[PDB]
This record gives structure tokens, C-alpha cells and sequence, in this order.
């Protein structure tokens, strides 16, 4: 799947609509970023520069300039084409190509946009910039501004208005369209596909980062050449740790293994966290834990429909985790106090669900405690989880246990659709999976 | 192959012994960078904080305080421990555990770096400073010096001396010791078992990027979980392309492809590049330009010794390549002269060696034109290379093949080691391991 | 005269009228101004800031907060009184005396700004700044929305609408109150006063910076301790330098001598250029010049009424100028069309008018070439100048004659009124007054 | 009195003298400074750069580059010479006329700085940088040196060493040449001469402001436009007040007025205080006040010599006060005791003494409690003072009295002469100046 000239089309033609009449919208391509000395990690664009573009270079600068309700047009500053850099560092679109190739109706140089940036702003009443979201930004769109503010003799006029679009800008990115939901549908199987392939290859003896290895190869081989976010593999009492990227452990026998990783594919991410053993059966205690959060990850895909929130299912989470936690022993006393008292929180403290699309974690506002009420296309993630503690104050057999299961959904007309269920979660699911490419 | 605890303090006291009395050096942290909204790409220490530490967190800084010839010691700062930090992003150091595992004398922490500094630099009279290399580096050292500047009153005095030390630094890490050979040793064959594979898998109808994820999963395998660079996959006329990393082509049966990939492994860079056909047979055409490449590696390699430059080898490089190329029609006239007008610059249009370490292009003074006399312990690569446009007025057959050979070298006492010799690089041999392969 | 408290008040609750409903705005004080290594200039209030407040202090901010169209509430930042900062340099106000004092509600720390701004911003719609006016106001707005911006999770919300004040505040300062002509009418007579003593006490073999003297001594008996700009005592060809304030040259019999000087009265300034011969005698040549001039100011004077504007009187003044020129013989050719080649401007090289208030070259838009039609209230300079370079191919005797005259008028209901009257002009007038000094 | 063509040119000698070989010294000129709007303050140039070329104009940079002992060169960057701006602004040197006025080898355009710089520091190995004092200067410097830094390929190469100029030329400052004294000896003079006007011309019911047009006038009178530093003129309660510069205050009979002024004449800087009654007449508890304080200098004067410091002779007028203060019931206790426990500060809360010459508050190492040795040609200010709040816990009588006396001295080879004493300081002599005056 992917997006098409058209959508990238309505998207602008979306956000011009919103915009005052005479006013300029200016969004930024982000910079190249180095690694080490004179190398530089894998570009990555802006994503909202993206999401109005397509467009993968840097040093490129989207205008979109409204004169009234029905009259706009686009300008791009982008690369000019240089046969030397080109040899070296591969092709650019240039400005002949680009009124056609991204649909805009001009393409300027991006070295001349000190030189022509202040004459598009000229005259106009309002300016849409992302103030603060790159410095190298800041500075061209503060510089226009002084030369119109200081060119009255010239005739010259800056705009009063500066509006954030972030606000505007990401409200459209958290509802997807019909083209964004089959594309992350698709890294919802990729990445599914990943974390099959880790539970079908993990041995006892490998490291936890020869999953990632795996992970990533699977990635690769259907185009989604780049992680969303740097994979996840804590096995033992690194799978307490949310975040944990190291992924630097022997994985032993008896041990549990998280994975949270996602791939890339077209821009958006894939999501997924599967929690399974090491050695392809789950001990009891183990079962217990597990039990309690895949009991919580079933009953939230049962819920999530329009109508309701994040903050809501939470609280049917909490209630789930509390009263399976006090049948353990986890936890001691009245189910409804301990929920009162937030009982939970030493074992699950993090969120239930973060918005999921061209970030990982992505924009959009949430409400109040995540209360903001669910529509259809908003696409969120489901991850309950529990982590107790190498040194908690509980049985023995519970301490070190970080268990993490996660799907990816979108919110539908009746309720959700599952964008991640084609890998397995129900544990004799798993042992079945394990036990199968162990013989083969 | 790993590098010491006792290594590090070797190079801390060598760069000691060379500062001047009443001064201090101040070496500081990469800082973490973004990849897009709330995700950070893996983190890369500044490789000349990690040469002195192998210490890889962030919002750190080694100080080290020369007194005189006889007396010297060391200050870290450094992340404090945090619990809700390391349950979310992992375990740190702390200044407690630092002394003990890093080999300094004392450690503070970072968020009072700015209450501690200048009293650290107070009284001295030279400070070695990197300059312009992190600005947030810059303000934590131009503040420090203010104060005291500014603190007569207070019996404060700046040190009026600044010297940088890269120059100094950057002349040691251009001389590898036994300990960094046998890692550099170890990355060579890591990548040569990474590049065997590629060459392996390659079939007719797979993507650029298949090579390129088939390189990293055998670069993970062997523990080093990063490339030292972008992974360049250019088949066809994207071989043309020098640093080419789109990698978005099929590969088509008839066409060459440049693999130019390196790990990196405890910090040091392998690289190595083998060009070949995508169907596992050189055509006539391709054959005549890869002998020219070889011979010049081959001629290349039998000729770097002490005493020698990477000057007067790439000129014994460009004879074969002008003689070569004047033989197939490509270049017209007289071979001495067309080295005089430098006629092989359409086609070899970089140089031959560049220094290889930490960095994949690594620290150390060159001279003029690369003029530099070589010693035991310099480590470089040797990769001439023949790239015919696709518009270049030669014969058709030529038009359009980029080759690319590639091999890792350290300067020993009679001549070079061959790091990365483990993967196949004559025609006849790259020839039957891909048959091999393909049966199976 | 001076500004009321009423008056500031009126002023505040003009700007919160225009306001958005759910917005802030943030006027911030000067800072101040080295003039050599410890020793600052004497502290000048941003005018602006002044406008609103009265109040001389640095390290200050109005904020004025508009809910709605009924209810608007103000917060001063202000430094916190300190007894060693007092004991050394002078008393503060401090926040308790503050509200009484300056009219606001309530009053807080500027040391506090950092840890107060964001709170009083959270939640606004928009927030009125004059961006890039000063660097360390912008340090501190900045710094506010990005950590509303970021405070997501802490319910916190920043506007997304930036304006400029600057625009509403100078349309306001445009506009002067019966109050700001009585102080502007005192800042004329002051001025007016200086330059008669001037005139009184030039003689032969004075320097240019003995006038200077005289001058500034004049404003700081009246009350008004310093110029509103650096005074111009130009006497032969240094009267060609329109902003000549070297004032290092003997004055010489023969020559005449230009003065530009204005007092700053309560904020106000005055200006006023008088030129006259250092002997006290005008020659024929320096008659024939000053006449045009003369005649310029005096129709000008006539002409300036509400429905007009500086570009209508100007084009007056350049007839008035082209043809007295030309019957000298300086110009030659047809009138008209030397207007229409606009061949004054070797002679006449600078605009007839511009503003007068809080700063000498006021605030307020003039339109395209000035053609703002006039109201009542409008405060603004005549000052028609002929400079005849000392290397102009004119006749010998009008070469290195340069001649100003200036008067400050407000635009009244029928007409103007003349500020700056009370000082002589006329010829004779002037060489009257001379005279009778001489005797003283 | 000035400073020679020879005088400066000896300077630039003598600090190229301390320079390294291989090296050049960058001294910048300082920026021109907003008083409000487009009005800007007096220019005042750089000290250090004022004291090495006599040149008064901003955006100029002098360059010292020393080749070895025997070879050095100049070069000035500085504004190039423009009709239009000079029509306006007044007349600029060029590149034309530098190198004779200026004595310089060579002269470049300001506005080329960033393209010749970098080429000037090429090669060498230490630039001398005042880091920190001037932004623009900064930014020009690192500027240059990243290009040296980065230009290896161009066969450019950096100074790696950075010292910073301040200290080996504040030192140079810290001994006045014969010239600078002569020039010093005319300061004192015409500041002497304005004490005695405003002591002749004060009347009650003045304010205090008119003592300083009475002041600055006859600075003006003498050749010197500008004060020094901020005029000083506390009558009554605000003489209490150390740097008072509101002088707003009408000038009762009964009090006291302490008037703080001094001229600056070529550059160099006056500084006396003259304390006195504002109706020509002290008051027994005024004169028991003021003969401590005259005690204190008249002794001070007295001890000043080489081979003795501020701090000692700060001893000799601690006891001095102390037993004064012991004697009016001011203080309480034993005298040796009271000095012990420092229990003159609530009434002497500042240093005797401080270095004068170029600054006010000259450059120039103190020691450790301005304990430095004195040697013959430092230059400093002698200035006891007594300061009785308004509200102090002592006899009514001495409550809200500020006392300060001061000369400037420098010092000789047997003692020090005295600058200032041609304005008179003891009672008897103030009384009868005034009445004389009286009669206007
Ligand atoms: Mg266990
Ligand atoms: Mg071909
Ligand atoms: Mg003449
Ligand atoms: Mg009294």
C-alpha cells in the first residue's frame, strides 16, 4: 500500500481551508543529523513536512499561501541540482521536476530563501509557522519578518498574526484516512511477522539482541527498511525496564522475554509487544502474571469503540490488574480501596493506549488524563502491562517478572479493528508456535 | 577482542604527559538526537569521550587536572541515579559505582556541573577545550570562565590559555595499539563475513535493500549491532553513486553491484566494498574494468609499507588506471601525458585511502594531498574504484558500471596486515561462491 | 506638564479594548546600557513601556490580561527591593509600594518571571509581543509557551496565536492626548529657549561643541536633563552633513553655523533646527539660500492642516525649492520639468516632516511616500534644508552652504499649531537678536 | 595635552613584544549602542582598542600579527568610505588614508572581514582573542577559525591556541606613560574646575540637577564633551546613597550635597568628590563628620607611595574612623576591638581606592584585597567617605549624612602628586569660596 498524489493533494488543500485569507503557511523540512564526525544516521523527514509532501530531502521548505476562500497557491524552496553532489551523495529532485513531481505550482531554490521568503510574506495579515520546532526555521522566518518590519520606505509590511499550525495540523493527523489505514495495516503485519519469526528462532543461549537482529532482518526483507523505534528485546529483570534498548543479555532458561518493536513502512508505524518464554513453556507463576495483562489486553479490544476513552478503559484495566494481583497475594486488602489508593501503580505506570501513525507516539490532543472521547480513525495502541520489581516486597516468584502485550487498532463505526492480531498472544498459542519450530 | 581497563588509563596518561602543568582538559559527551517527535536514534558516544572512558551515556564530561609532571588527576561528571529514570530508560552509573569501573578519582554530578567547574578551573592557567564541537559544551565552558573572569573580588582567576586538543588527540588515535588492532582485527572479518553472505544471497529480482538487510543481521550476529556508516547497495548505474544509500532498486540479472558496508564493532569501523555481478557471471565488458580496480587494490596492497604515502601510491594507481583505461578506448593518446592532465578524473574521482578507526573516515593529520610518510600502527583502507557515467562518450559497453574494491589495512614494521582479505575479491572466486551458493 | 495617572490608566484599558477576548499582552522595559567597561549610559525606558507605565526602571514587564470584553486584570514584574543594590544605586520600588504607585493589581518578582509567566498564559487563546525588540524578552516568552507547549500532561495549553502590538500601540502614540501636546508644548519652549542662547552667545573662534554646551545646559535648567538625540552643530561645509555631531570645529567669521538640538521633557521630544551666521551678519549669498528655505517652512506652515498630507506639502516645497535654485542660477532649465527629474535632490536630500512624540523620529505608519492624510493630533517636524556641496559645479558662492530650518507643529482642528515659534527665524529677527546680545 | 602618532604606535610595540612568534592579536572595536528607536548614545569606543590606535569609529578591527622577533605587521579592518552615508552620518577615514593617519601597514573594508580574516590566521599557532567581550567579535572569530579547522583539503590550518589579550594589556594600562599623566593632570584640572563652579553657584532651593548643567558645562567649556561616568550629585539623605544619579531633588538650607563627576578628556577619565554645605555654612555635627573623612585623605594623601598598598593605607583610615566615630558616641567600645570586628562598614561600606585612566574604574590586577605593591605610574582615586543612614541607631544630629572627599594621585618615585587639589577640600576654605562667590 501507499499514499497517493491526491491525498498528499487534499491534505494541503485541507489545511488551506482552515487557514485565514491572506496568510502563508511555512513548514520545514528537518535537518540532517550526524552520528559520528563526518557520518550521518538515515534521513528521516519531518513528519508533518512529510505528511504534506512525500518528499524525503532536506533543506526544502513547504508555502502554502491562501489569498482568499478560493484562491491559493504553493510555492517549494528545495536543492537546487549540482552534478558534484550528486555524483557523491545521490540525486535531487531539483526545481524543474518538482511542480509535477509534488504537485506544487513552484519550486525555488532553497539557497535563494532569504532572497525570496520575505517577498511571499510581503503584504499578508497572517503567518503559519511551527515556532521552535527547528532553529535553522527560526531564523529564516525571523529574518523575513525584520526586513518587512524595517522596509516601510520600501513599502514593505510583515504580517502582525503568527499561529502555531501544530494545533490544526496535528487534529487532521489524528484521524487517518482509508490510504493511511491500509498502510498501517500493512506494518501491522510486518511487524507482526517480526515477532513471530523472535519467538520461532529464540534458544536459550542467544542474546537478547539476536532478536533484534531477527526482528529487523523481517523488517527489511517487506521494504520497511527502518525500526518506528528502537527495539525492545529485556529478557528477566530487563523487561521491568519499559524503554530498555541495551538488549545486551545471554537470554536464560526460566527467563521471560519482551519484545517491543515496530517497523517503518511508508512512514507509519507498526507497534507491537509480545511477552513469551525464553524456553517455550511458561512456568505458573509466569501464567499468573501473564494471565492478569493478556486478560487486560482482551477486555480493552472488547471496549474500544466510538464513544469511549482511554481514561475509561484504564479504569477497567486497573480494576482487572487489582483484583488479579490480591488472588496473588501481589497486593493484600479491599479491591475497591486498593483501586481507590492507586494500588496498582508500583506494578503498571505507564498509559494504557498513546496515539499511533507517522509517530510512534503521535500527535494529537489526548483531553484531560487521556478522557477525550473516541471517534472513528483515530488509531491508538492497546500495551497493558505489569513489572514487578527484582527487590519488591511480594512472593518470590512474582520479583523480576515484566510482562507487555500490545496490539494496535483503529477505531471503526461499531468498535475497532486489530492491526497486529495475525501474531499470537493466548500462551498455549505461543507454546504451540515454539514448540512447532523447535522440531523443524 | 575487547579494549581495556587499563588502556584507557594508558591514553588518559599519555594525553596528561602531554599537557602543560597548572591545566586541565575537558572532554565532553555526545548528546542524545532526535530522529522525529519524542524518539531518539541510537545513541553514539563522541568517540574521542569514549576513546578516553568507553563510557557510553550522556551528559558526561572527563576532566583531567595536571598539576605538574608528577601530579595529575580526574574529575567525571556525570548522570545521577535516578529510580523513575532507570525504570523507564535504564540503569545508570551513578557517581557512587563511576570511581571504581571508569578508573577516575572523583565524580560529580552533571546538573551541578555549573557549581562546580570553575572552582575545578580556578587558578589554572591553560584549559584544553574542544571548541565548537557541542554548543551545549561551549555555554558549560564559557560560563565557567566568565565567573572567574569576572570573580576578582572573590580571589577567582580564569585560565588566560586555551588550547584545543584534538590536534594532540586525534594524533594518538591515528596510532593503533595492539589492543585496537585486534579489534579492528575482528571487525574486518565481521564484515567480510557480512559482505560473503551478501554475495551469497544476491539473486536476480531481490531489491538493493535485501543485500543491505542481509549485511546488518550478520553484523548483529557477531555482536556488532551497528554499521559504521550508511550501507551503500548500488546496482546497475546507482554503482556510479558514490555514498548511494537509497538502495530502492531490483536488481537486474546482467548488472554489477557495489556493496560498500562496515560494522561497528567495540566503537571501530571495518569497511569493506566487493563489487559483483548480480547474476554470479562477469560479462566481458564488466571483466575489463574490474582487472583495472584489482590490479590497482593488488599493486596497492604490495606497495603500502612504512616510508611510503597514500601520494605516491595513488600515483602508481592512476598510471594503471590511465594505462588500462587507454587500452579499452576510454581515454585517447599518450598514457604520460594523460596523467599530466589528470584524465582519469571522470572516472576515479576520489582518493584511495582514508584513515580507518573509530571513525569510519578517521582522525589524523594527512598532509598536503595525502603526502603524510607512513608508520607502523597507521590503519587504512585501499579502495580505488572506476565509475562510467551513464552519458559518458565511451564505448556503450562501458556506460554505466560503477566498481568499487575495497580491503582494510594496518602499517606494520615490513609492509601491511590485511584485515579483510577473508572475503573474496578475483573474478574466478567471487565467480564459483556464488555458484556454490545457488547450488545448495 | 506632566502625564497623570489617569492618563496611563486611559492608555492601558485603550490597548485591552482592542484586545482579543482570553489574551495577554507583554510590554518589556530597556535594558540597561553599557557605555565602557562598568560605567552604563543613563538608563532610557523603552518607549513603549513608558507610554503605558511611567515607571524608569529596567528588569520590568507590564503584563495586561484581557478574560473578556468587561473583565482585564494587569501583573507587574519588577525588581524586589534590596538593601546593599540601594545603598549603592538608588531606591526601587519594589512590589508592595508598586500597585498604589503605578496603578496595577498586582506585582511580583522579576526574579520570579521564569517560574509566574507560563501560569498567567496557560490557557489564553492569544498573547500580544513585540517579537525581536529584545533579545532577553524573547528569551523569556519563548521559554513560557514551550513549556506550555510540553505541558500536555500537566493540563497546561499555550496560545497559538502570536501578534504584534507594536502596530495597535503606535497607531495609539500617532494620536497625541491634550496632556502629551502640554508636555510637548513645554518640551518646544525649552528647546525654542536653547537655541535663542545659542544664537546669543555664538562668536568667531568658538568652537561648534561651545553651543553644545550652551544647549544642553539651557534643557537641564528647564528640566530636562538630557537631548532626545545627539545635538548637530555643523557651522560651514560640516552643515552638509545632515546628522553631523562631531562638533570638534572652530567657528569661523563667514561661515554660517546649523543647529539641530531638542530637549526630551517627560519623556517628549522637542526639535528644532536653526541656521544663522556666526557673525551675526547674513551675506548675500547665505541670504538668497536661506530665503528658499525660509519661504519653504513658512508655506508649509500655512499649508499643514487636517485633509492634506507631508507628501502634498512637499511637492509645494520642491517647487518653491526648483525655482529659487534656478533664478540663482543653480539649476538650469524648465521648472517642471527639473520637478518632474526631481532635480532638487543633489540640494535636498531628506523627507520635510516626520513624527515628533516619545521618540524624535515617532512611531506611527506614514503611508506610501508619506501620503497619510493629516488629523488632528498628529505631532510632526518642518524642516525644508538646502545643502550645496563644497564641491557642487554651482557658483563659487553658494558652494559648502548648508542650511536648515525646523519647527514642530500639532495638527489642530483648522490647522497647526506652532510649537516652536518663540525662537526667531526671520533674518532680521535673527541678526537683530544678535546684535543686541553682542552689545550687553 | 594628547596622545602622539608615536605614543601609540609604541604601545602596539610593546604588546607585539609579548607576543609569540607565529602568532596575531585581534582587538576589537566596540558596537554603536540604541539609546531608543533609531536614536543611538554618544559613540564611545573601546578602551583597549581606543588605547592602541586613537581611532573613534565602530565596525573596525586591529590585527597584530607577529612572524617572529624582529618581523610583526598590522593590518586594520574598518568601514570603507560611502557618499550617501557620509552625506548623513559625517566623514570616515576609508582604506585610502588609515595606513598614514593610523600608522598601519595595511587597511582592508570592514565588510570583506569574513573573507580575509581566516587568511590572516592561517598557519599561525596562537591568536590573542578577548573572548566574550563583544558578540559580533565572536562570532567573526570562530567564524574564521572553523574554516581553518575545517579547510585541511585547502591546506588550511588553524591556530590551536587561543590567549586572551585582557590581562597583558590591562597590565600595560596599569602604568601611565608621561604623556597619559599629562593628559590625566589636564582631567583633574577641568573636573576640579566644575567642583569649584558648583560649589560657587549652589544656592538653596536648587535642585540637584542644575549642579550637574552647571558641571557638565564647564567640562564642555574645557574641550571635554562627556562625563566619565554618571554624575553624582546626593544633597541631604541621598548623599547616603553611593552611585546616586537621580539628582532630582530640590536642595534645602541645612544640608549637605556631595557631588561625583569627572570629565573624560582625550579618553581619560577625572574622578573627584567634593562634599559641602548647600548653604555655604557646615554645621558643628557636619564639620565633626566631614574632619574624619578629611583626615582620612589628607593622611592617605600623606602615605601613598611606592612600596605600600590601598590595603595598607585602607588600615591606617579604618582606625582613623573608628576612633572619630568612637569619639562622636557613633560607635561604642574599644577602638582596637570595634577595628577587629569591622564596626565601621554600616557607615564605610566601599574600597579607599581605585585604578584610573582610560575607565574610571580602571583595569589592572589589585591583589588579593587590593593588596598589590605600588609602583610609580599607577594612577588612582583617593576617596574616604562616611555614610549615616536616615535611620541608624546613633545621636540624632549625625543621621542622614553622606560624606565622601576624593582625589586623584599618581604615583612618583618618592610619594605621589595630587591631580585634583586645585579644588579646594578643607571647611574654612569651602566656606569662604562660597560666601566670596555669594557676595559677586
Ligand atoms: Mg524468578
Ligand atoms: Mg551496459
Ligand atoms: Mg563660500
Ligand atoms: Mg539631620
Amino acid at each position: 500500500s501507499e499514499i497517493s498524489r491526491q491525498e498528499f493533494q487534499r491534505r494541503r488543500q485541507a489545511l488551506v481551508e482552515q487557514m485565514q485569507p491572506g496568510s502563508a503557511a511555512l513548514i520545514f523540512a528537518a535537518p540532517e543529523v550526524t552520528r559520528s564526525a563526518d557520518s550521518e544516521y538515515p534521513y528521516r523527514q519531518n513528519s508533518d513536512f512529510w505528511y504534506f509532501t512525500g518528499f524525503n530531502e532536506p533543506e526544502a521548505v513547504l508555502v502554502l499561501i491562501k489569498s482568499d476562500d478560493t484562491h491559493n497557491h504553493s510555492v517549494l524552496f528545495n536543492r537546487v541540482r549540482d552534478l558534484t553532489a550528486e555524483i557523491w551523495f545521490g540525486r535531487r529532485l531539483g526545481q524543474d521536476a518538482a511542480p509535477e513531481k509534488l504537485g506544487v505550482d513552484r519550486a525555488l531554490a532553497f539557497s535563494e530563501i532569504n532572497q525570496q521568503l520575505y517577498q511571499l510574506l510581503n503584504g499578508l495579515d497572517v503567518v503559519y509557522h511551527a515556532q521552535g520546532e527547528y532553529a535553522y526555521a527560526d531564523v529564516i522566518v525571523n529574518s523575513a519578518l525584520e526586513k518587512l518590519r524595517k522596509g516601510s520606505r520600501q513599502n514593505l509590511t510583515a504580517p502582525a498574526t503568527m499561529i502555531d499550525w501544530r494545533p490544526v495540523v496535528h487534529e487532521m493527523r489524528l484521524f487517518k484516512s482509508p490510504e493511511e489505514i491500509a498502510v498501517l495495516r500493512r506494518a501491522g503485519e510486518i511487524t507482526a511477522m517480526a515477532h513471530t519469526r523472535a519467538m520461532e528462532k529464540c534458544r536459550p543461549g542467544m542474546f537478547e539482541y539476536h532478536l533484534e537482529g531477527e526482528i529487523h532482518h523481517e523488517f527489511n526483507r517487506h521494504g520497511a527498511r527502518y525500526p518506528s523505534y528502537n527495539t525492545i528485546v529485556g529478557s528477566g529483570e530487563n523487561g521491568c525496564i519499559l524503554h530498555y534498548t541495551e538488549n545486551e543479555c545471554e537470554m536464560r532458561d526460566g527467563d521471560l522475554v519482551l519484545i517491543d518493536a515496530g517497523c517503518e513502512y511508508k512512514g507509519y508505524a507498526g507497534d507491537i509487544t509480545r511477552t513469551f518464554p525464553v524456553n517455550g513453556k511458561f512456568t505458573q507463576a509466569q501464567r499468573e502474571i501473564y494471565d492478569i495483562v493478556l486478560e487486560s489486553l482482551e477486555t480493552s479490544l472488547r471496549l474500544y469503540r466510538p464513544g469511549t476513552s482511554i481514561l475509561e478503559v484504564t479504569g477497567e484495566v486497573v480494576r482487572i490488574m487489582v483484583s488479579g494481583l490480591v488472588k496473588l497475594g501481589i497486593l493484600k486488602g479491599d479491591v475497591d480501596e486498593l483501586i481507590a489508593q492507586n494500588a496498582h501503580r508500583p506494578f503498571f505506570m505507564h498509559g494504557l493506549s498513546h496515539w499511533l501513525g507517522l509517530d510512534v507516539h503521535d500527535v494529537g490532543v489526548y483531553g484531560q488524563d487521556r478522557s477525550r472521547i473516541l471517534e472513528p480513525g483515530m488509531v491508538l495502541t492497546v500495551e497493558p502491562g505489569l513489572y514487578i520489581a527484582p527487590d519488591a516486597e511480594v512472593p518470590e516468584q512474582y520479583r523480576g517478572i515484566g510482562i507487555r502485550i500490545e496490539d494496535d487498532i483503529v477505531i471503526t463505526e461499531t468498535g475497532n479493528e486489530n492491526l497486529t492480531a495475525s501474531v499470537v498472544k493466548k500462551p498455549e498459542e505461543i507454546e504451540a508456535l515454539m514448540v512447532a519450530a523447535r522440531k523443524q
